[PDB]
């Protein structure tokens, strides 16, 4: 047979379909959960002409109108279709975004599980938006959301009898090095050990209460912070003795766009995250290993532990070469699952 065709093409059409259902669904694990995000054109764009080249016709569907010339010169479109587990208009606000995408792993970490969540896309896309807040607005975003409803979980009966404090961290991720953003970017050192379990030495974990304490320490750490080059990793810790419990990393990756001048090449750095991030996500459905899946391996390797990741895009016609890069990479995430 074409098998490998006849899969992929199941694939797709399974995906295709979905209720809402299978992510929040009991009982079957969805481990990997792949997302997709149109952006509006903003003004600057519309001043500039830009043409919206991206629709989003059903939950799980999302198509690229790419323009093109025939040899002639004569104008067409290559109307391309892909399907991902929840794909969102330009209409979807931060907190429909995070009802399908982290909010579901916020009680991964009460039962004892390991979280984490990625804005992946270019630059000027949303990845900051939707994880840090209005572009600011801490409280408006997924850090924030994910927290407020951390604390919600806590008083509910069925959790308080964990007796659990709430720890925060921050940090950003630059060129192979670490810097703590709740401790005034102090260059800070990863150590693994023989067993190859990683520490991030003299990262600063605020304990918390409020939800308005944890809306302050990003407050903090985005305005310590002064765009893309660079990783940021927000995470939110549940310890109950001071013993782990459960660990949710909220990370706004940097632009993928820079497969790369000279000296300016941090790009092959950020490249080299980005493949180990995706080769790391696989794994958590069964190398090159960079500092942000260094730093974040315990939160693959585990046994309860789950992932999502949101691509960004930006709807402009400009934009489309890498928008179909950025759905590329996001294709080749949810392939191993
Ligand atoms: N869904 C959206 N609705 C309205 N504005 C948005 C949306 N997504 C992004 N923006 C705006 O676009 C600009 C670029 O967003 P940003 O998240 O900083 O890009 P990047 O993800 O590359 O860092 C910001 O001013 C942000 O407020
Ligand atoms: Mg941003």
């Amino acid at each position: 047979p074409n098998w490998e065709f006849a899969r992929m093409i199941k694939e797709f059409r399974v995906t295709m379909e979905c209720s809402p259902l299978t992510v929040t669904d009991p009982i079957e694990e969805h481990r990997i959960c792949v997302c997709v995000r149109k952006r509006p054109l903003n003004k600057q764009e519309l001043a500039k002409k830009e043409i919206d080249v991206i629709s989003v016709p059903s939950k799980c569907l999302l198509l690229v109108h790419e323009p093109k010339l025939k040899v002639d010169l004569t104008k067409y479109l290559e109307n391309q279709a892909f399907c991902f587990d929840f794909a969102f208009d330009e209409t979807a606000s931060n907190e429909v975004v995070y009802r399908f995408t982290a909010r579901p792993l916020v009680q991964t970490i009460f039962e004892g599980g390991k979280a984490t969540c990625f804005a992946y896309g270019q630059t000027g896309s949303g990845k900051t938006h939707t994880m840090g807040g209005d572009l600011q607005n801490a409280s408006k975003g997924i850090y924030a959301m994910a927290s407020r409803d951390v604390f919600l979980l806590k008083n509910q009966p069925r959790y308080r009898n964990l007796n659990l404090e709430v720890y925060v961290t921050f940090f950003e991720i630059y060129n192979g090095k670490v810097f703590d953003l709740l401790n005034k970017k102090a260059k800070l050192r990863v150590l693994e050990d023989s067993r190859q379990q990683v520490q991030v030495v003299g990262l600063q974990e605020y304990l918390v209460t409020c939800a308005d304490d944890v809306i302050k320490m990003i407050n903090m750490g985005s305005a310590c912070r002064t765009s893309s080059r660079s990783h940021a990793c927000f995470q939110i810790l549940l310890r109950t003795k001071g013993r782990l419990h459960g660990k949710f990393s909220l990370v706004d990756l940097a632009g993928n766009e820079r497969g790369a001048r000279q000296t300016r090449m941090e790009g092959a750095e950020i490249n080299k995250s980005l493949l180990a991030l995706k080769e790391c996500i696989r794994a958590l459905g069964q190398f090159r290993e960079s500092k942000l899946t260094q730093v974040l391996r315990d939160s693959f390797i585990g046994e309860n532990s789950r992932t999502c990741m949101i691509a960004m895009i930006s709807p402009g016609i400009s934009s489309c070469e890498y928008t179909l890069n950025t759905l590329r990479y996001a294709d080749r995430v949810k392939e191993l699952s």
